[PDB]
This record gives structure tokens, C-alpha cells and sequence, in this order.
């Protein structure tokens, strides 16, 4: 929670992409590693998380 960062304002099928999201998070969200995980939506929630993962 702490060193996570949900960001539902950020949610895109190019995240489907382990590279893009930390990448692009790392542009926009400036997270360390960006981790996208699946939600009920069955969207891709661009998660930032600081070192802890």
C-alpha cells in the first residue's frame, strides 16, 4: 500500500505490456518499476510501486 500507487487514470492496453508499464509509468507516474495487474474490469491497473513489490 504504502510503496503502492493505483493509478485507474492510467489504465491501457499497451500496459498489457510488462515493458510499457514500467516504462511509461516511469514517464508518467514516475514509478521505480510500474506493475500493471488484471482487475474485475478486466482492465489493466498501472500500480506504481516504490522498491517494495
Amino acid at each position: 500500500d504504502k510503496c503502492k500507487k493505483v493509478y485507474e487514470n492510467y489504465p491501457v492496453s499497451k500496459c498489457q505490456l510488462a515493458n510499457q508499464c514500467n516504462y511509461d509509468c516511469k514517464l508518467d507516474k514516475h514509478a521505480r518499476s510500474g506493475e500493471c495487474f488484471y482487475d474485475e474490469k478486466r482492465n489493466l491497473q498501472c500500480i506504481c510501486d516504490y522498491c517494495e513489490y
